[PDB]
């Protein structure tokens, strides 16, 4: 009889005791368990994918992608357990070091220094050098998905909705696209773009400095076709310049159609913030998404110049260079064989 949580069935020993129930992630049931091998208690993720086509997708991603990096701000995954065979494979868990919060529960009760929030942000550049430099686009980053541990040490997670990065077809139509989550996403994905760009990281983490900054997310748009409200609101209206780089007439025409609005000032929403924060906060947030700053521009952004060291800010060492769910299924049943005994 395999351990049971909340009725459910959650079978990670004998080598995982002590379960405790954590909560839902976007993949199902979370615990905690003693690591009966290393002494430790783990987090411990269950994955049901099989019966869905893009389920399968998204957990062959995570899998993959996270197999391969090895990266300080970026979870590892220290074992996955499942059936020995195919037939038998129904729930995949993914074994990770256990957090003790994350940067969604912090900012929901505790104010940020100006120390911790340089920090957090340099732990988050460096996990994204390393990211993008593996050729891959996280496209979800979010204060839910930056796990940290009693120490602080920030390791970004969740890369089942990645994508490898694809600049030269990026361009579509207009309101067209779902990348991200709301609050994160950034302009173009609501005009002309299909998020394969790098710069769609770099808007999440500039929403995730000004989150971090007030407590509040910058642009809570109530739904989608309101994110573009919240976000020109702040911005302003985009230059002429900025517009004549938006070729789709849809998506132009719009934007033109609005009254004009001014910028808001970003001292003046964040009245007590370190002005080198806001002038990189600025750089980040930046509406047209080939004059956003690239994550080895703002890694040497003074705002963070105690921390940047670019020999210890690795990269990877195999980039990515470039189906049924049940050829799916087999894929996830081999890249995750290593961990049979
Ligand atoms: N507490 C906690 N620790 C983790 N390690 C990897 N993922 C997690 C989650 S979702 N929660």
């Amino acid at each position: 009889g395999p351990e049971m949580v909340r009725g459910q069935v959650f079978d990670v020993g004998p080598r995982y005791t002590n379960l405790s129930y954590i909560g839902e992630g976007a993949y199902g049931m979370v615990c905690s368990a003693y690591d009966n091998l290393n002494k430790v208690r783990v987090a411990i993720k269950k994955i049901s994918p099989f019966e869905h086509q893009t389920y399968c997708q998204r957990t062959l991603r995570e899998i993959k992608i996270l197999l391969r990096f090895r990266h300080e701000n970026i979870i590892g995954i220290n074992d996955i357990i499942r059936a020995p065979t195919i037939e038998q494979m129904k729930d995949v868990y993914i074994v990770q070091d256990l957090m003790e919060t994350d940067l969604y529960k912090l900012l929901k009760t505790q104010h940020l220094s100006n120390d911790h929030i340089c920090y957090f942000l340099y732990q988050i550049l460096r996990g994204l050098k390393y990211i993008h430099s593996a050729n891959v686009l996280h496209r979800d980053l979010k204060p839910s998905n930056l796990l940290l541990n009693t120490t602080c040490d920030l390791k970004i997670c969740d890369f089942g909705l990645a994508r490898v990065a694809d600049p030269d077809h990026d361009h579509t139509g207009f309101l067209t696209e779902y990348v991200a989550t709301r609050w994160y996403r950034a302009p173009e994905i609501m005009l002309n773009s299909k998020g394969y760009t790098k710069s769609i990281d770099i808007w999440s983490v500039g929403c995730i400095l000004a989150e971090m900054l007030s407590n509040r997310p910058i642009f809570p748009g109530k739904h989608y076709l309101d994110q573009l409200n919240h976000i020109l609101g702040i911005l302003g209206s985009p230059s002429q310049e900025d517009l004549n780089c938006i070729i789709n007439l849809k998506a132009r025409n719009y934007l033109l159609s609005l009254p004009h609005k001014n910028k808001v000032p970003w001292n003046r929403l964040f009245p007590n913030a370190d002005s080198k924060a806001l002038d990189l906060l600025d750089k980040m947030l930046t509406f047209n998404p080939h004059k956003r700053i690239e994550v080895e521009q703002a890694l040497a952004h003074p705002y963070l110049e105690q921390y940047y060291d670019p020999s210890d800010e690795p990269i990877a060492e195999a980039p990515f260079k470039f189906l049924p769910k049940e050829k799916l299924k087999e894929l996830i049943f081999e890249e995750t064989a290593r961990f049979q005994p």
